[PDB]
DNA sequence: ATATCTGACACGTGCCTGGAGACTAGGGAGTAATCCCCTTGGCGGTTAAAACGCGGGGGACAGCGCGTACGTGCGTTTAAGCGGTGCTAGAGCTGTCTACGACCAATTGAGCG
């Protein structure tokens, strides 16, 4: 569902922010994101200030 | 029955440990020149080596006796907790002086006459 989103609001070319709960889910959304060239960024509170 | 508790279970940032990248420039690795060394090897004043004849004393008893062992008495030993509360390291910060850097003199080793 979040492909089809993205691929959505490419087309249409509006800026988007994604929530997630997990750290690991975050990873997972990365290595999508990363695969799919979409360019990213991640903050998790991992990340220093 | 109910209030609310003790996991479930996770991402918050702290700390420091711990890795790899790009730089200088300290110093390691490559080399002759050449000397001076570890090493080979004959020389005879000096002591390892073993008898004979021999001196110093090692050796095996008998038993006396100045000390040594057991293991309980009894009064002196440390144990023991937990009161107060001064010491004690943390640690935050100077406030410099002290040992370690930067520029160049008295004294030394090398050259051979």
């Amino acid at each position: 569902a979040l492909d089809v989103l993205l691929t959505r609001l490419k087309s249409q070319g509006h800026r988007v922010l994604i929530y997630s709960q997990m750290t690991r889910m975050i990873d997972l959304l990365e290595e999508y994101m990363v695969y799919r060239k979409h360019t990213y960024m991640r903050l998790d509170g991992s990340s220093k200030i």
